């Protein structure tokens, strides 16, 4: 027995006896009644003090009426709560909106059926009818973009409405701690201007992901009638959460404000909304002004790839590159071979900055058709490593010079790209060519795609933007397949040009794409992801292992490469051999056909000898499934 989803509805609220009687109906993912819940509770009963009631400019706030774990299982999927101690403070007002926060703890029914956590709020008028007014600003779904759905976020609960129901203005006032009001706390813990908690945690990582972008949590919605409160209700209590150096009482860093009466008179919604979103809006506008369309052909006699880049405008119309060359900050072309098992390594790949700060490299030209044209100089070794090695794949990244939301001419040929306020990474592209002239091989893209990355990093993520790279914006420009609904898949297959089976610049960094995303995110995003493979994966492509060879897993004492068989290499990124995270010894892994941190030749020869998937049957839902 296992329930996948527990749905909760408050179906009836009756005040016929004084204190409300509250009926909850519980169903599973199949809409069948759930009988026997043992940990159902009204975690909070509240009523809504309306906006301005506590003073001009002040927020609406949730006033406490108690809680209850007292209920009858009616044996039909419904549960009826009573309150032993309703409204201890004697503030109940039937003219106010009434809220109930209902939670069901993860656990087991009696029959042993597993039941997942469930939370909800529902609002009512003072007689249990539909409510007359609400404070509906955000919904739990925005938090699930970045925090694993169904797991506690910091503590107590899994859904933002539960946090909001306890972290009230009344709660903060009662503790003498303004900062624990949820509308203060939530900005505080994602903003690095001040630390939080006894430990003085500086939110460096939250700051680097969220970047004060109001629109990752504040989203307009017919379902959320107070969604525009983020710009319409300026208060010292909320604005000070990130604006930490103003003292409104003393008039330091701002004119004196003794209350919230005048904030909106000067801080109009249009200005607050515009000023906090201006820069991301302007950047997104610049990224969407141009595209590129890239082709690649192999000379059958020289075995060199020629890559052609067509700039296009927002409508897909040709732009001659000569017209915008002075504004191009960088354009880079990286070519590798064998899209399912890259063969040239990091050191052997072909790479060029065809354009730097408005100057063509002498190896790149613009033809009479207005296309940039570049021919590889490295030995591509086409056809030297089986059918996959027939195919060259070329990744194009580029950037435009930009200031205050406009493209500008490059004024400084030596501009180093460190100052990311001076340029915009643009839409990257991927082009395939074959030596044989047959259709190209392509890597699988059916297990991970850029939609998952964009949940935390946004669709405008300028990957590697800085001193070393233009910034790769990943879009349908480099899609070559569709999912089962016909949606273009934006794969990470182009990243393999550098993230090769031989690693990146050093044999020490687990640079292969099969290892690198796991290594970065298990080290730096475990608070968000932990073991949640679904944060990136729709599926595992286990069949892809049959196209892999050796994967670089370590550097020897002399700085040369050590390699593992590909399943062992992939699992060991998070399961280090000889650590507390890996039960299998090296000897045991070798008994299962593996090479652990051996020579490229030994790992290549053994790459299809691993018996791991005889026992292991990983799925995204449970990657641990085995024996
Ligand atoms: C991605 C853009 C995010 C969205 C949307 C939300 N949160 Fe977040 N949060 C995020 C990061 C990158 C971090 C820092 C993690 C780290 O490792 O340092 C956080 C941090 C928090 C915290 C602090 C405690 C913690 O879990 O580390 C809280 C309490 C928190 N976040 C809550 C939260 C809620 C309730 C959200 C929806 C309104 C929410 N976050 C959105 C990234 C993102
Ligand atoms: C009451 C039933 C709570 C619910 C639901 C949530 N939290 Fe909470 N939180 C609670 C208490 C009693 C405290 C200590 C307050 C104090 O006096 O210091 C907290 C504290 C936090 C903090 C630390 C805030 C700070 O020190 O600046 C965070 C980041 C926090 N709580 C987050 C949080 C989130 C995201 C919740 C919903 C998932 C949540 N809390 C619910 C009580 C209650
Ligand atoms: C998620 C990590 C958020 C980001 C980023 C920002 N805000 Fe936010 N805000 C968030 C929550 C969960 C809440 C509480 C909502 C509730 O129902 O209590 C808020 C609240 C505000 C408010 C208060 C509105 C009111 O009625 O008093 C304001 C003025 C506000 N938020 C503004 C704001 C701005 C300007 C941001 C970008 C700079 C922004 N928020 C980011 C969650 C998150
Ligand atoms: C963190 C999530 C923030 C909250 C909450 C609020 N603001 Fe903010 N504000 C923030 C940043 C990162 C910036 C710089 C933005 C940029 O692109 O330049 C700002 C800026 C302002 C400004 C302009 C700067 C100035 O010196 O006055 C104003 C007037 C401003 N912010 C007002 C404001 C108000 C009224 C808020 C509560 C509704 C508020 N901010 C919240 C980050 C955050
Ligand atoms: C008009 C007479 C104002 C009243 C009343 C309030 N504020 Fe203000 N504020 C005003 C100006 C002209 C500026 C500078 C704008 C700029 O872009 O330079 C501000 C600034 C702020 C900021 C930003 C602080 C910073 O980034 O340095 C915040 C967060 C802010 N103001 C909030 C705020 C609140 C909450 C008010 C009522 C208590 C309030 N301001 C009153 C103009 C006026
Ligand atoms: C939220 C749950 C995330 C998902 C999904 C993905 N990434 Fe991520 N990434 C996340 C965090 C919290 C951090 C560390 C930030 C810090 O400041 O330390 C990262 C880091 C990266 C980096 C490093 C560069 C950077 O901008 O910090 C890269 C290049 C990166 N992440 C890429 C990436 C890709 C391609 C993803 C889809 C496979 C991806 N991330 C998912 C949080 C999250
Ligand atoms: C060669 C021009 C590269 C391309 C194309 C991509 N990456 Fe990269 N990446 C590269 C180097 C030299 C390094 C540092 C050494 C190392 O292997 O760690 C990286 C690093 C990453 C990281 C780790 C964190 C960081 O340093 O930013 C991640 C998560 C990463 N790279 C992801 C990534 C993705 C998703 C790419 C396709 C969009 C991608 N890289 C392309 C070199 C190059
Ligand atoms: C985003 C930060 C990721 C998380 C979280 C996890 N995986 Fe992953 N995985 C990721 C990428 C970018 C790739 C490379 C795809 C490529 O083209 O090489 C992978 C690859 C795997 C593979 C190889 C098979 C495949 O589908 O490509 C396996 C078996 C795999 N990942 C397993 C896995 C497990 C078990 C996770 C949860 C603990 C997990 N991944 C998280 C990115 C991310
Ligand atoms: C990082 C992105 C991971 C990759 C890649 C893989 N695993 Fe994993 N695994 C990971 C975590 C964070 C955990 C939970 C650890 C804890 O105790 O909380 C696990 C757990 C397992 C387990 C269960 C633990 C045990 O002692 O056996 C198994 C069997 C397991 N993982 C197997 C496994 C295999 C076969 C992988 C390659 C296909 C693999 N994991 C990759 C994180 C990550
Ligand atoms: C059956 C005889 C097995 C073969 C063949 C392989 N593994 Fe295994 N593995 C097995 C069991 C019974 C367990 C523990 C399961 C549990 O829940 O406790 C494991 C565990 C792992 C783990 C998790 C390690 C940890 O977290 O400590 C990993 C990463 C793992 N196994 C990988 C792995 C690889 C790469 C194999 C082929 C070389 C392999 N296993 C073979 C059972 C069996
Ligand atoms: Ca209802
Ligand atoms: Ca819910
Ligand atoms: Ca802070
Ligand atoms: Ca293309
Ligand atoms: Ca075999």
């Amino acid at each position: 027995g296992s329930i996948q989803t527990l749905n909760l509805d408050i179906t009836k609220v009756s005040y016929e006896n004084g204190a409300p009687m509250v009926t909850v109906f519980a169903t599973n993912e199949a809409d069948m009644p759930v009988i026997g819940l043992a940990n159902l509770e009204i975690k909070k009963a509240l009523q809504l003090i309306p906006e301005g009631a506590t003073g001009p400019g002040n927020s609406a706030n949730w006033q406490g009426l108690g809680s209850s774990k007292s209920y009858v299982d009616n044996k039909n999927g419904s549960y009826t709560f009573k309150f032993d101690a309703f409204d201890s403070n004697k503030v109940f007002n039937a003219q106010l909106t009434q809220r109930f926060n209902v939670v069901s703890a993860a656990g087991k029914l009696a029959d042993g059926t597993t039941v997942p956590v469930a939370e909800m709020v529902e609002d009512f008028d003072g007689q249990g009818n539909a409510p007359q007014y609400t404070k509906n600003i955000v919904s739990h779904e925005v938090c699930a973009s970045c925090h694993v759905e169904g797991e506690k976020i910091y503590h107590q609960a899994t859904e933002v409405e539960t946090c909001i129901s306890c972290h009230t203005q009344e709660f903060a006032d009662g503790r003498g701690k303004p900062h624990v009001a949820f509308s203060h706390l939530i900005h505080n813990v994602h903003n690095a201007n001040k630390a939080w908690g006894k430990d003085n945690k500086i939110p460096t990582v939250a700051q680097n992901i969220v970047q004060d972008n109001c629109q990752v949590c504040h989203v307009e919605s017919d379902m959320l009638t107070e969604a525009k409160n983020w710009s319409r209700i300026p208060t010292m209590e909320v604005c000070s959460s990130c604006h930490v150096d103003i003292d409104f009482a003393a008039g330091k860093g701002h004119s004196q404000q003794l209350d919230n009466s005048n904030c909106i008179a000067c801080h109009n919604s249009d200005w607050t909304a515009e000023l906090h979103t201006a820069k991301t809006t302007a950047t997104k506008n610049l990224i969407n002004q141009y595209g590129i369309e890239t082709t690649s052909t192999i000379n059958t006699e020289t075995k060199a790839a020629t890559i052609s880049v067509q700039v296009v405008d927002a409508n897909g119309t040709a732009v001659d590159l000569k017209t915008i060359l002075p504004k191009v900050q960088r354009l880079e072309i990286i070519t590798n071979v064998g899209p399912n098992n890259a063969t040239l390594g990091y050191s052997g790949k072909d790479s060029i900055f065809a354009i730097k700060n408005g100057a063509l490299d002498p190896k790149a030209t613009i033809n009479d058709a207005g296309k940039l044209v570049y021919t590889t100089t490295k030995d591509l070794k086409l056809g030297q490593n089986g059918a996959d090695s027939d195919t060259a794949f070329s990744f194009v990244g580029w950037s435009m010079c930009s200031s205050e939301g406009k493209f500008v001419d490059a004024a400084d040929p030596a501009f180093d790209g460190v100052d990311v306020t001076k340029y915009t990474g643009m839409k990257a592209d991927l082009a395939f060519a074959t030596l044989s002239g047959k259709a190209p091989s392509t890597r699988h893209v059916d297990s991970v795609n850029m939609t998952a990355c964009a949940n935390c990093h946004t669709a405008e993520f300028e990957i590697h933007k800085g001193k070393q790279h233009a910034g790769f914006v990943m879009t349908e420009q480099l899609s070559h397949t569709q999912d089962a609904n016909g949606k273009a898949i934006v794969g990470l297959d182009a990243c393999v040009t550098c993230h090769t089976p031989d690693g990146t610049y050093s044999f020490a960094n687990r640079g292969a794409l099969e290892l690198k995303l796991h290594k970065k995110h298990v080290e730096d995003a475990y608070g968000l992801i932990g073991g949640n493979c679904a944060s990136c994966h729709s599926d595992f492509n286990l069949e892809s292992f049959k196209k892999k060879g050796a994967l670089n897993t370590a550097a020897a004492a002399d700085k040369t490469g050590l390699y593992s068989t590909p399943i062992t290499a992939t699992c060991t990124t998070c399961h280090t051999v000889g650590s507390q995270y890996m039960v299998h010894t090296k000897e045991t892994l070798e008994s299962f056909g593996a090479v652990v941190d051996g020579t490229k030749d030994d790992a290549t020869s053994a790459a299809q000898s691993e018996t791991c998937f005889y026992c292991h049957t990983p799925t995204v839902a449970d990657h641990t499934k085995v024996k």
